[PDB]
DNA sequence: CCCGGTATGACAGCCGCG
DNA sequence: GCGGCTGTCATACC
């Protein structure tokens, strides 16, 4: 076993880090630290070292980090170029790791843990700490073992043991149906007070300190929230006790709203699990709480209870415990099934950062350049101060809003990363620039070629052919490297196969599995001896070709996250290979790809469909393009095709046949008018869309940019069994709109693509006979509760004030000098719905918190006053009415078509 | 620097307008 | 009384 680290960190003139050993022991070192850095240096003096532009550099050696910091502060006040890796932290995880890192998951420590804490105040706020927390389950990953905390005497009650015996017993039966999976494995402990709960629990922090600390909010509420609770209570000196090097930074969190503080434990990796779904999952959610989520990815979500919370310990203590259990379980079955953690892990040990530096593409991507230009003895530039200078951005293409009966998308793959490395885009490999022209004129052909000698963006901007730039270089590994390792899932997914044939068919033998890798295909020699090899040996073998199948997969998608970052990093003023012409440079040659192609599958189209100047490409977004295939379809006749599935073979294969070839000879002219190092303007079918055949139905529609419907058949070259609905934009996908609204506009817009007109007049009818049917939470529009102080003057709404906003403080003032009322919370979600004129509360709308009913003491007159009228308007008929005006139908039967005319009157 | 550019829509408030 | 604006706020997605 080699040894890897676990978490380092600066303070003063030291590395504090805490590591794993040659033989698998946690431990830590004090390194007095002598870090490098270079200044540039006369063509005299014999250096191995230079800079990215090849200029040569001489190595100063500091004596400690503080000598090596103050002398980058005296280059910056002379005017001179301190190069070199200024976050020390990172060169010496590359000095003391500089080879590839394996690791070893079941040495590091894992924690993710919850707190509860009662209070009748409202959220308890955690930079005060004013209410005892009263329960900790903390998970630990090495003991496999849910350490539950429990307060039995707090200012708000004195309760009963909890039982495990009960929690485990049927929900029916008096239970909290925690999992026989888990019963096992809960280390029970109960106190008589708060600070004997508090200081055993940082004892037991001592002996088994999180490596990793992760949880649901654990950053921006449990971890402040029991810091500052130790710290309130026993003192400053005693809190510091929870870094394992004692020292902590309050962190000031200033976002766009208001300000928040985060407590920085030195020695311990905080990967939040909020954060970390929201970096690593790419599914935009409407809710973010643990209990959305659970229920989204396990089916189950988090444990039900009767009353409010901050009532629950004292009602029914059983419950309270168990929940806190479950919550913290909830985290790990999520991680079971997405293993963010790990995946964190592998990127951070291949950057060789900080874990929590996976949250920073800009971090990650300075240490992966840092790292390799070390290895040739090359020296990375000052990161350089840069004014925040906004650029052109992605081309999107306003269509004309229509229906579409047949189409076609096309995307571009990798496009940013791939014109880096197409037109060799880096900051040393800058040549000069050229006197250019519209980009209009680029697209057209009409410019003259921008360079004989140079690769060009049509931005001005000319590049070295010759040179592999830096960034290219760099960018060029990990595209080469997730081939390799897609490479080795796919052929470890076949090797399991050839055994699962011989799952059926064994003979036992005592013989351990033969020696061979999964990740190459297995020869003539290997496949000879799979019928001798035991029953035994076959499950452990099966069992090691899918371990290297999930060491494949989580090594392909980390280096796909990475692809996908760069040009993020790129874009960003405080990354250190940052150069705004480089920036302009990606975007508009982008702009280029997509109108360029634009112009060629244009061209295409008409010649082969004998038509001239017609615009086939219906809409264009960044990367992708949209074709309109009805002359395509109208050149062989629809009645010519049998079924649905005919027509979609037809167009898959003219694609294929015809359009891709047409495509990549299209930007070959492209590649070459532009002088680029390297073609690698690639694009792939994506989605076929149209009606069913002999259907009524208009297939897809466009309502404006970014808003639009399909009914797709096949998307990539997967045909699917029933057609699916793509759906961007439009008020379906929106969480503001009502549960059954969102139902009844999807359903509306169903009807339009698979079965016409008269359908969606049908259903609409009936839909507005029976809205006034539907429950009062399903059609109320739910908004953010952003700013209700600023708007709020004496407990009514003052200038500019938004509707939601307005809607709350009607509340308000319907429940003021209430408590056992919920109150609404600056930020949370609420429930809205609009109120007749004349009613007795104050305006015209009223807002609740949302996943509630109304107080009952307020239930009814909201129920009775309710203006239906307004309500289908505003959220069902108007946006309806959007998609119908757009795609030329008509929602009710008798409307005058003179409606869609901008007339005079004037 | 632990994601903001390119977008549309709901609503408030203003300006002309016999 | 209502388009034609501008401004604030809310929420999509690569």
């Amino acid at each position: 076993m080699k040894e890897f680290y676990l978490t380092v960190e600066q303070i003063g003139d030291s590395i504090f880090e805490r590591y794993i050993d040659s033989n698998g022991r946690e431990r830590t070192r004090e390194v007095e630290y002598k870090p490098s850095l270079f200044a540039h240096c006369p063509e005299s003096q014999a250096t191995k070292y230079f800079d990215i532009y090849g200029k040569p550099c001489t190595r100063k050696l500091f004596a400690n980090m503080r000598d090596a910091s103050q002398w980058i502060k005296r280059m910056e006040d002379i005017g001179l170029e301190a190069l070199g890796m200024d976050d020390f932290k990172l060169a010496y995880l590359s000095d003391t790791y500089n080879y590839e890192i394996k690791y070893d998951h079941t040495k590091i420590r894992v924690a993710n843990f919850d707190i509860e804490v009662t209070s009748p105040d409202g959220f308890p706020e955690p930079s005060q700490a004013k209410h005892p927390i009263d329960a900790i389950t903390h998970y630990d990953s090495i003991d496999d073992r849910f350490y539950v905390f429990d307060l039995l005497n707090s200012p708000y009650g004195n309760v009963e043991e909890w039982s495990i015996e009960i929690a485990a017993k049927l929900q029916e039966q008096g239970g909290d149906e925690v999992p026989s999976e888990i019963i096992d494995k809960i280390i029970y402990m109960p106190f008589d007070n708060e600070k004997e709960l508090l200081m055993e629990y940082l004892n037991f922090w001592q002996q088994k300190t999180p490596v990793i600390l992760t949880g649901w909010n654990v950053e921006s509420f449990a971890i402040p929230y029991v810091y500052n609770r130790i710290k309130n209570i026993f003192g400053e000196s005693t809190a510091k006790r929870l870094s394992p090097h004692r020292k902590t930074r309050v962190k000031v969190i200033e976002n766009m709203y208001g300000s928040r503080e985060i407590i920085t434990l030195f020695g311990i990796s905080v990967l939040d699990y909020i954060d970390l779904y929201k970096k690593f999952s790419f599914t935009n959610q409407p809710s973010y709480s643990l209990d959305y989520i659970s229920e989204f990815e396990l089916n189950v979500g988090k444990l039900k209870y009767d009353g409010p919370i901050s009532k629950l310990r004292e009602s029914n203590h059983q419950r309270y415990i168990s929940y806190n259990i479950i919550a913290v379980y909830r985290v790990l079955q999520i991680d079971a099934k997405r293993q963010f953690i790990n995946l964190s892990l592998d990127m951070g040990y291949y950057a060789k950062i900080q874990i929590q530096s996976v949250f920073s593409p800009i971090k990650t991507w300075d240490a992966i350049i840092f790292n390799s230009l070390k290895e040739q003895n090359k020296v990375i530039p000052q990161g350089r101060s840069h004014p925040v200078q906004p650029y052109p951005g992605a081309f999107v293409k306003e269509p004309i809003p229509n229906r579409y009966k047949y189409v076609m998308s096309f995307d571009l793959t990798s496009l940013y990363p791939s014109i880096i490395r197409q037109v060799n885009i880096s900051p040393e490999t800058i040549a000069g620039t050229f006197k250019v022209a519209p980009l209009h004129d680029y697209i057209n052909a009409v410019a003259e070629r921008p360079s004989d000698v140079y690769s060009c963006s049509p931005n001005g901007m000319m590049y070295y052919k010759d040179r592999d730039g830096v960034v290219p270089t760099e960018i060029t590994k990990v595209f080469n490297q997730r081939k390799e390792h897609k490479g080795y899932m796919l052929a470890a997914q076949r090797n399991g196969e050839i055994i699962k044939e011989a799952l059926h068919n064994p003979n036992l033998s005592v013989d351990e599995p033969l020696d061979v890798d999964y990740r190459f295909d297995f020869s003539d020699e290997i496949k000879e001896k799979i019928k001798k090899l035991s029953a035994k040996s076959l499950n452990e073998m099966l069992f090691r070709a899918q371990r290297t199948e999930v060491a494949g997969m989580t090594a392909q998608i980390n280096r796909k996250l990475l692809i996908n970052s760069l040009y993020g990093a790129l874009g960003n003023v405080w990354f250190r290979y940052y150069d705004l012409r480089n920036a302009t440079a990606i975007t508009t040659f982008g702009q280029m790809a997509l109108q360029w192609i634009e112009r060629k599958v244009n061209e295409y189209l008409n010649e082969v469909c004998g038509t001239e100047g017609e615009a086939f490409v219906l809409y264009g977004d960044t990367d992708s393009i949209y074709v309109s295939a009805d002359k395509i379809i109208d050149k062989v006749g629809e009645s010519k095709f049998r079924d649905t599935n005919h027509w979609v073979d037809f167009l898959d294969k003219f694609a294929r046949e015809r359009m891709e070839p047409a495509i990549d000879r299209g930007f070959r002219e492209m590649c070459e008018y532009m002088n680029n190092k390297q073609h690698l303007m690639f694009m792939d079918r994506e989605a076929i869309a149209g009606p069913p055949l002999g259907s009524k139905g208009i297939g897809g529609f466009w309502t404006g940019k970014k808003r639009y419907a399909l009914n797709v058949w096949d998307m990539e070259g997967t045909r699917y069994a029933e057609p699916k609905l793509k759906i961007m934009g439009l008020e379906t996908q929106k969480s503001s709109t009502p549960k059954a609204v969102q139902k009844a506009l999807k359903e509306c817009i169903r009807r339009m693509l698979q079965e016409g007109e008269e359908s969606l007049q049908e259903y609409f009818k009936e839909f507005e006979k029976e809205f006034r049917q539907l429950n009062y939470i399903s059609i109320a529009s739910v908004s953010s509760a952003n700013n209700i102080a600023k708007y709020d003057v004496g407990g009514f709404p003052g200038p500019k004030c938004p509707f939601h906003i307005r809607g709350i403080l009607t509340y308000n003032r319907a429940i003021k000098g209430n408590i056992d009322a919920p109150q609404v919370v600056e930020g949370e979600k609420v429930y809205v719905l609009p109120l007749r004129e004349g009613n007795p509360f104050g305006d015209k709308c009223i807002a609740w918190p949302s996943g509630t009913e109304i107080t009952d003491l307020i239930k009814d007159d909201v129920l009775h006053w309710m203006d239906y009228t307004v309500l289908l308007e505003k959220t069902f008929i108007k946006p309806l009415e959007g998609f119908t005006s757009a795609a030329k139908l008509d929602y009710e039967k008798k409307a005058s078509l003179f409606d869609m005319f901008d007339f005079h009157h004037h």
